[PDB]
């Protein structure tokens, strides 16, 4: 299940970190029990149900911070702050209640981050990454007017004040859901994972919008760099999960990284309908002795079931907008699309004997002919017109 941490045998700093390190070496997902605060929390976060209630002159920013309203009444309220006066990121929080759950969960989550870093990554440097005067921190609350988000968090943890109506996947697929009103529930990031460099991995989670569910993300610094091999900070994977959790925020702020993102799923769908294809027209072709080519439409269902969704015609002339010469398709003699393996030779076979990377290499290429260009970009491959 859970690894459990009881404050009231291992309390202090020594104690702990081989306690987490042991944890973390194997997991990304804690419970802390025995939180000397867990009344006074949680007597905070029942306030909230009939009290303080969200800001809705206040807004919602390109920072993600303020309020939005979700559907079936539910209300988001989410403060994302940086200690860094250059960014413009001054609010930790608003009201009173928020504002002692934040210094409550700050204090605790703070100490703990440490710790994870202490624990799983090597680099002296980076040790001293996240203190009282280095951090960024996203404090979210959803809040419900009297279905699962999937999400992946990008700190180095995230902590909730309570472990109820959050599921998760155990190391040992298949979400479980944590039930532990008692405790407090701590995951691990991805900036924890990558920084480990190997040594730790997280996963994702799910929570209940409909739940009353609060959280507390702890960050570095947002202009930190997450690599020495790259330009990429902690702001871009910050954004990135953002736009994901609130696509409908990011079309009206970050339009492009959103439209870019669908595109990425449109090419991983156009890569694996190829490999689909490749092994349904080869088996089809061990049932043949003569040269027909085998009408499209008999092929779509078993393509389909491969692809684990609904495959059309027109899903398929996408491969040829990438590679017009993967595939010979043409109406029959009845009118009905076909598709063969090319027969003859072109300066591409000539060439290149491998079907499968060449298919990917110009994959790519299409991909980057499109974000390259400033003429509006595509989210989805454009079928190839017969």
């Amino acid at each position: 299940r859970v690894p459990v941490i009881d404050l009231n045998r291992v309390s202090d700093e020594e104690q702990l970190l081989p306690v987490v390190r042991a944890i973390l070496l194997q997991h990304d997902t804690f419970l802390l029990k025995n939180y000397a605060n867990k009344a006074v929390l949680d007597a905070l976060l029942a306030g909230l149900t009939t009290k303080d209630l969200p800001d809705t002159s206040q807004g919602f920013d390109a920072n993600f911070t303020g309020t939005l309203p979700l559907e079936d009444d539910v209300w988001l309220e989410q403060y994302i702050f940086d200690t860094d006066p250059q960014l413009r990121f001054d609010r930790k929080c608003r009201n009173e209640s928020l504002c002692s759950i934040y210094s409550r969960l700050f204090k605790l989550g703070l100490f703990f981050a440490q710790l994870c870093v202490k624990s799983v990554v090597s680099s002296a440097e980076l040790q001293d990454c996240i203190s009282t005067s280095h951090y960024a921190t996203k404090l979210t609350r959803y809040f419900n007017d009297n279905d699962y988000v999937t999400f992946l968090p990008t700190g180095v943890l995230t902590i909730f004040p309570c472990a109820k109506a959050i599921r998760y996947k155990p190391s040992t697929n298949s979400w479980v859901s944590i039930d532990e009103p008692d405790c407090l529930l701590f995951h691990t990031g991805t900036l924890l994972a990558r920084w480990s460099q190997g040594m730790h991995t997280t996963s994702p989670l799910q929570i209940d919008p409909r739940a009353n569910i609060v959280s507390l993300t702890i960050w570095p610094p947002l202009t930190t760099p997450i690599s020495s091999k790259g330009e990429g900070t902690i702001a871009n994977h910050l954004l990135e999960q953002q736009i994901k959790a609130f696509p409908k925020v990011a079309q009206q702020y970050y339009p492009r990284e959103l439209s870019i993102l669908r595109l990425q799923d449109a090419m991983k769908f156009v890569k694996e309908l190829f490999t689909v294809c490749e092994t349904v027209l080869s088996l089809n072709a061990l049932s043949r002795s003569t040269g027909v080519p085998p009408e499209l439409h008999v092929l779509l269902p078993q393509i389909s079931s491969m692809m684990k969704r609904k495959i059309v015609q027109d899903d398929i002339l996408k491969l040829l907008t990438i590679w017009s010469d993967a595939y010979v398709v043409e109406l029959n003699s009845r009118g009905e699309l076909t598709m063969n393996l090319p027969k003859r030779d072109n300066l591409t076979t000539l060439t290149n004997k491998s079907r499968t990377l060449a298919f990917v290499e110009r994959a790519e290429s299409w991909y980057q002919q499109v974000i390259a260009s400033k003429d509006e970009i595509m989210t989805d491959v454009p079928a190839f017109k017969i």
